[PDB]
């Protein structure tokens, strides 16, 4: 495949085309009273959506270079929503601020590295401003309170996030299935998550939800790497005459296995999932024992001699629920005996008492964790399915705000905490008179997210951000009642984490432009 | 099929036009302050590098000619990485600056050939001159001193390449394992290297190394060529059924069995690698026999009357790890008894005595280091997986750059080294007046990568050149700190093999364009 | 299909064309400073060679009819290789200069049958000049002279072609192979060589060299016509299981069984090649048993009532090596015993009583020498694989001009016997004033390769010619070195033969070239 | 040939300003105000040239480094005088 290359304001002009593209697509839908953006689907009618995410799922662009500066947004905006939950409009509405006003500048003879500095400054003290008008969460009413605002003032979600983190901590595994009954159920059961992915994007039976769902699957423990077909055959004949889905976890899978197995699943015979190990060298030997008596399941080693080829669904482990998303594994209710579970961790206590290594005790009790820990569920009770389900998404997405609460605290969400930082830093400048600029751009760029909202509400931008420009603390306009006053009181915000990832994130990507001087693609 | 052809000023103007295009955009990124690359994958978003070398791999033009030029300088940039480990960017940074000025005086009316050897001349000075600037490193502390540098400033690096050597020698063979936990180890094991490479590209199993590394593999000792692939059967599965990976060591493999097991082994039953037997004539027949008593494996000769179909696992030698690269064929940790290998060795130390001819003495030598030197091994350690492998890269790089140091010894490594040496002989002067601008042109080519590197800071290149023309020594800016200064003890350097090996071929493809006459190329 | 037909100059003009791509590509190569050509692969990136000949295959044109002269060109000039081991981009210049000239005078309205023959008198009596200027080569001192000349300087290959020799003779058999070792063996073998090609091209393992090597391969005789593919199947077979290559010699093989055999030795399960069986008739009975008896085989007769079919391996000839080229077959170290080898001798010797003409003792005098004679060998000696097989090709190429050398002599190789007799035949004249113009530009046509060097190395070749004119014998100008003298003591000469040979080449088909009235072709 | 080279530096470096969010209308009197003082400043700089060395040598650079040219008019403005007319 043949490369074009485009250099410097050619190539830049072209992303910036790109990047406007999807941006001006997306902003419209980030405020509570978000325009819609319709968009097509191959079958049946027309799809029509308030949601930035599904809007920059689905766009790519025509012109190469120009797709570039888009995807190149997209892959940054994506990965805040990963890390934070929420800020992928945010993020993407940030970028196109500082990429626009930026690559002005580098376009007027300025110095590109500079004014990336300048900016990196503009943001480094930005997040610290941030820090300082975070409100911290860490009490059970701080919790509810941001799950109840996140979950769209009902109350009783909150109560359920905050009663789930106080069973298994701040840091524990908390997870949402269908509701059995009209009330809503928590419990605490024998399970442990990981942080690993799946082999292949095929094997997810949940497309919206990007996680593959399996029902009280057959579990495979293996301690080597799997290229070969042969091995699996035995054991897959087996697992499909039960109906079962099978989990495998192994050092990794290769393409030889995989991909039969992924050909296999796909509208296919049996389908199966397989996910690696947790833990590395050392580390995993320990850890997969601890899933293996979790689900009552048995460890096969090549270095003991057993191969995967010679087992039966005796070897096998065992769980109601388990369900894996791009990167993390997460297993509910194991099988394994209870007397076997909690004394494994006893004997995990006695390895804790050795202390010889900090690494060593925090590692050990980082095993105790997991296991011990075990794994909270909560299923979510309605009147109806219809109710239920969306009730479900709800919850969850209250969880991730939540969890992002805790970790830094919260913001005003109207992006009124990114106004609110531009105001306080305004005074500050760089010795480059091309840093001064690229301070500026950053800051500015700060108040794009809230006059987006503004809008899309059908309100003056301008207007609206100048009083709230005169405003202090948490003070800004909620676009929902047109009414101004605390963001936090009146139940708009942002976790923390969310607006300093996504303001990162989109200069980032801005500062990786900015000082670009060539880019390679295919010919049309 | 039919032929366009282009010769003269035509042919030359293309290559011009096609090296210009690969070079402007491999230059950018040269610098510590390396300007970013993006280069664009058909699905979805683009990648952003600082890295010359993936940049350069990429490029490929539409306009025939004008791609030969470029694939031209690629060549010979990947043979000076190829043979220094680094430099590949700055080779063509040379490459461009040196062709450039040369192919305009060609296409002027001056003599090619004259100007080859102008050009030449000059590079064979600053070659010396490259020497005598080097400083020599031969001791621990000048080992471990340009290891930490290359592992960018990571002491314990350093500490590791210089102990390896320390122990096995410079000549030694040294090799870097996954680690097993948080320590670094160093052990030396039975084990050999041998400069052999593998067969068949598809073989590579770990894409950004362009190597082969197999765990435990059964080895295969044959004394014959193997043209057919039935002989492999019997072996071929048992090795399957153990659930192993098979190492094949004979005289060569036709495509009727080569073709067959790069089928087998890409996305198919049995991924297994072979390579040629190290020697020729006498010297493989004991050089094979070497290796079947260090890896405890059984030696199959035609000579004798046992054939490859007839043999089984007891007659395959066995090793932890093999690595197979390019050219270079090496062994980790070989079953082989110690009696046996020990004993083999006193056997080949006895072989010494009769002196015959130092051809013989070198060669006997030669075996007993590769069979009693052993091999040093180095596991890195990391508090996560991640980390490990990137500690693990970054230990590689620097053996590569120690390697290279201990050769011929280092020199400043901001193109510092090419601005002193061209400084150096401003007076020389050649036979024909055509050969003086040649030497003009070569001079200042090598001005260039301290130049590209300036530029890519957003600082004056000519200005900083200037400065550093007026220095002496190892003396001149470090382009990352802004600051002027002994760039050896700044930490930033080159190994002299790189430098000397990048601007010798960098000259050398230059040369050769401009006494380049004719290209003959298909239509579009 | 219908067919592009052009008459007289429109036919002629695209010859010219064609000729002159083809040999101004390949005519750059010529000199010892020639300029190096760029040709591109499908498979990868361009390379750079400097030879002539790798340029001539290339070559290929857009314009059917201009392909054809080029082709008509490449056609006699590879034939002078054939017959003479160099001198192919010779011929090629002098075709071109030959071609260019004598075709405009047609093209002015002379006629063409008188210019040919007026050229071939400049070339008959130009043919007797270069006898005159030859310096024999007879003694062992030229023989190994020439031999080291033309290996490039090296003494050690001259001195072993002079001793392979002087043990078998002249006119003796000898063959090139790896060296098992450091040193260089001439030593004789058993063995024996005749003219006759290989049925399909197919059939090549060696595309550099354009012959068959095959190692100990069994042997096929046959005493019929092959027409079936059935018959071959259980020697075919037998020799599978052995694994070793077969070599067929028999009256001719039809495209029935040729076809099945050319596919099964590409991409296929037995690699295997045939050839005719020397003489004919009567001749051939004899013939194939010396054969025979030299590889300890057995011969099939459909007289006798033998079949193919009812065929074993005890029947097939054996020896350690055979090379087939495009159309000489010779084989090397035959397996029959020297009992029965040497009685088979006594047979002939007896025969030769018989005698009752001069033919027949010749003829059977000549089975002897075949036999008896044997097959001397040359393994070449050097330090490591890269060294040994480049040496060997030297030493293959200064075989065949010490064979072209001790036939009829050695001329000066810088072109200069060519102008050195264009100089002396200045007043030769035809009858008519056509034939007048044809002598004028043959003579003339000559001077080509002198000036073509000259101009390769950036010289005047105007002002070269000129003195070496003036000059007398084999004094000339070495390109090389840019100094004048006897051309043979410097060190630059080219056999008599290849001299000749190319010259009569590029006359005969500048001849035909003349004659030609029109030219037939597919459609674009 | 000068007066058009500060043209180009000046509108260059002055577009650059423009860019860079400024008032032009202000710029420009920054210019203007620039090279009030830059003339005052040639004014104090200027020696006078009286001798015909000097004079020689305004018409030599002036002639693109032309010695004869310099001669041949240092000696016609002294001849002639302060008031007399060269062609
Ligand atoms: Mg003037």
């Amino acid at each position: 495949a043949a490369k074009d290359v485009k250099f410097g304001n050619d190539a830049r002009v072209k992303m910036l085309r790109g990047v406007n593209v999807l941006a001006d697509a997306v902003k419209v839908t980030l405020g509570p009273k978000g325009r819609n953006v319709v968009l097509d689907k191959s079958f049946g009618a027309p799809t029509i959506t308030k949601d930035g995410v599904s809007v920059a799922r689905e766009i790519e662009l025509e012109d190469k270079f120009e797709n570039m500066g888009a995807q190149m947004v997209k892959e940054v905006a994506s990965k805040a929503n990963d890390a934070a939950g929420d800020g992928t409009t945010t993020a993407t509405v940030l970028a196109q601020a500082i990429i626009t006003e930026g690559l002005k500048a580098v376009a007027a003879g300025m110095n590109p590295m500079d004014l990336k500095r300048g900016i990196d400054k503009a943001v480094t003290a930005a997040v610290e401003e941030l820090k300082a008008l975070s409100v911290p969460c860490s009490d059970s009413k701080a919790i509810a309170q941001v799950g109840t605002i996140s979950a769209n003032s009902d109350e009783t979600v909150g109560k359920l996030i905050a009663e789930a983190m106080d069973k298994v901590g701040k840091e524990g595994v908390i997870t949402v299935e269908d509701g059995t009954g009209l009330q809503d159920e928590l419990d605490v059961v024998e399970g442990m998550q990981f942080d690993r992915g799946y082999l292949s994007p095929y094997f997810i039976n949940k497309p919206e939800t990007g996680a593959v769902e399996l029902e009280s699957p057959f579990i495979l423990l293996a301690d080597k790497k799997i290229s070969n077909i042969r091995e699996m055959l035995p054991v897959l004949e087996a697992v499909a005459k039960a109906g079962k889905p099978l989990l495998i976890i192994a050092e990794d899978v290769e393409g030889e296995a995989l991909a039969t197995l992924v050909v296999n699943t796909m509208r296919g015979i049996v389908k199966v999932a397989a996910v690696k190990a947790p833990g590395f060298g050392d580390r995993r030997k320990a850890m997969l024992q601890d899933i293996a008596t979790l689900t009552g399941g048995t460890v096969i080693s090549e270095e003991i001699g057993m191969e995967l080829e010679k087992a039966t669904l005796e070897d096998l482990g065992q769980a109601k629920r388990v369900v894996i998303n791009k990167d993390t594994t997460t297993i509910i209710d194991g099988v394994g005996e209870e007397a076997a579970i909690q004394g494994r961790v006893a004997q995990i206590r006695q390895q804790i008492e050795e202390a010889t290594s900090d690494y060593d005790r925090e590692k050990l009790q980082e095993r105790v964790a997991k296991l011990a820990g075990g794994v909270a569920v909560i299923k979510v009770g309605a009147a109806t399915e219809v109710e239920m389900k969306e009730k479900k998404a709800r919850v969850e997405d209250a969880l991730h705000a939540t969890r992002a609460a805790v970790e830094e605290g919260v913001v005003a969400g109207g992006g009124v905490a990114l106004i609110r930082v531009a105001s306080k830093l305004a005074d500050l400048r760089g010795q480059n008179e091309d840093q001064n600029v690229g301070i500026k751009v950053a800051l500015r760029a700060m108040e794009a997210p809230l006059r987006q909202i503004v809008l899309n509400c059908g309100e003056e931008p301008s207007v609206v951000a100048n009083t709230v420009k005169g405003g202090d603390g948490n003070y800004g306009y909620n676009a929902a009642t047109e009414e101004y006053g605390n963001m936090i009181d009146m139940g708009i915000l942002d976790p923390t984490k969310v607006t300093r990832s996504a303001l990162q994130y989109a200069a980032s990507v801005a500062g990786l432009m900015i000082t670009t001087e060539c880019m390679v693609t295919d010919l049309p």
